[PDB]
């Protein structure tokens, strides 16, 4: 109830950045559709990639809860006795900051159109080689011309908000940030709590886009693009196909909590070249 617009949002926003980017990939392979959505988590983006219609899914997330959760959507929306074509999916559970993905693969030869990693590469960050792993799974499996696609937090705006408080802490009654300690900020292992309405679930990492961007370079990504939430919005809603789905998720406007919890966030796309 609290969070209501900010639900609507994010998968208003996970709709418009996977919708783009199919469409930039139909362009291309219009058909064996390979997708691999990074901390998948519960599912919840299996809906929208149906929509897309995909032929190939692979869901992985670190929890093993997640993933069998996850699983059970996909064959709960797979077992209708309709006609309804779905992708085929695959689930694996592993940790893709310290593991590698290539190996649980059922084709360990497999290649991505698609890779997407929603509110989940921050968490990579705790060192370099985790950080970097992440990437690697991601993109060293993305065919020339595919996407790296995801959301993070800004580390522009997270540390702005941190030297404007006066504790470590900062936020409002809808959420919670929590570093360790201010003023040091590590490229890899700066350490803070990401505490939304609820309990805060597990510690997050920061993430400087600029470093991002250069490992990414190691596995031959091209910074696509990179928008702040707001930037997202502002230009997303312009079309008016977009503008009737927000409203269609009963997003939008939310209270000015829930217009600020976002915005710290920032989208992002990279693409593999030859
Ligand atoms: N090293 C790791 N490997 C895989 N998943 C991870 C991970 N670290 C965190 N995660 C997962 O990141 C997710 C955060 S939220 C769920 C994101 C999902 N794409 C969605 O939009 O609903 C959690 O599921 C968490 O288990």
């Amino acid at each position: 109830s609290r969070i209501f617009y900010l639900r609507n949002f994010n998968n208003w926003m996970k709709s418009v950045l996977i919708g783009e980017f199919l469409e930039k990939v139909r362009q291309k392979k219009k058909r064996d559709i390979t997708v691999l959505d990074l901390g998948c988590g519960k599912g919840g983006d299996l809906l929208k990639w149906k929509k897309g219609r995909i032929n190939k899914l692979v869901c992985t997330d670190i929890a093993d809860v997640s993933v069998k959760q996850c699983q059970q959507r996909y064959e709960d929306m797979k077992n209708r006795r309709d006609s309804e074509y779905i992708f085929s999916a695959e689930f694996i559970t592993a940790d893709s900051s310290k593991e590698l993905l290539i190996d649980k693969f059922r084709d360990p030869q497999m290649c991505f159109d698609i890779c997407s990693c929603q509110f989940v590469c921050h968490y990579s960050f705790e060192s370099y080689e985790q950080a970097d792993m992440m990437l690697r799974n991601a993109c060293e499996r993305l065919s020339p011309g595919g996407y790296f696609i995801g959301t993070t937090p800004n580390s522009f705006e997270l540390i702005r908000r941190l030297e404007a408080s006066e504790t470590e802490s900062f936020g409002n009654e809808i959420y919670t940030v929590k570093f360790q300690k201010k003023g040091d900020y590590p490229l890899f292992g700066c350490k803070y709590d990401f505490n939304l309405e609820g309990v805060v679930d597990v510690p997050e990492f920061l993430v400087y886009f600029p470093l991002l961007n250069e490992m990414a370079k190691k596995y031959n990504m091209k910074l696509v693009y990179k928008k702040t939430f707001l930037e997202f919005y502002e230009e997303k809603i312009k079309n008016n196909e977009n503008k009737m789905l927000l409203k269609r998720m009963q997003g939008g406007s939310g209270s000015k909590s829930e217009w600020e919890a976002t915005s710290i966030y920032l989208v992002f796309a990279f693409e593999k070249q030859q």
